């Protein structure tokens, strides 16, 4: 079996709930002898911590590919978007000096915000695809906030009953990879 790294925030973590009720855990189930998914994922983390952990995390794994899902809490915390840009950079170039595939998926942030500083932010990822030469995930969470039955109060965080409708938007954008 092929492994499929997850190195991610609260938004594959599972914010405020164990990580066995996040999604990633029912993909891993729903992909029981196929494929193997490990939830390397840190409710909180921004873009430099996920960094910080990858390298031990490629070397423990091997895994043949690494969904990256990070730089939502920098954003949150209006950090500015060149650095989030080069810390996310300098994870895809350590993933495919492993010899991984980099999968990088679109982060914005809620439609409330402000539009300049989000269009900013978001920029970052489809530059970054680009210059990788990497495959672009959509952000999951724009399907996710359409539903209030399937957010939590503050507006950001997916809640627990919106886990299995992740899971699964995420096993059929990830089958042709
Ligand atoms: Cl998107």
């Amino acid at each position: 079996m092929d492994t499929l790294l997850i190195l991610g925030d609260s938004l594959s973590a599972g914010y405020r709930m164990s990580a066995s009720a996040a999604w990633p855990a029912l993909l891993n189930d729903k992909w029981q002898s196929k494929t193997s998914v490990v939830n390397a994922s840190i409710s909180g983390d921004t873009s430099q911590q996920g960094l910080a952990r990858l390298p031990a995390l490629l070397k423990q794994h091997q895994p043949r590919w690494v969904l990256v899902e990070l730089g939502g809490n920098d954003g949150l915390r209006g950090f500015q978007p060149q650095q989030t840009e080069q810390t996310l950079r300098q994870i895809l170039q350590d993933v495919k000096a492993a010899n991984a595939e980099p999968l990088l998926m679109q982060i914005r942030l809620p439609a409330n915000y402000g539009r300049r500083y989000n269009e900013a932010f978001s920029a970052i990822y489809p530059k970054l695809a680009k210059e990788f030469d990497v495959p672009l995930l959509p952000f999951f969470m724009e399907e996710v906030y359409l539903k209030p039955q399937w957010m939590q109060d503050d507006g950001i965080h997916p809640n627990r009953d919106a886990q299995p409708f992740i899971a699964d938007w995420m096993a059929k954008q990830l089958q042709p990879l």
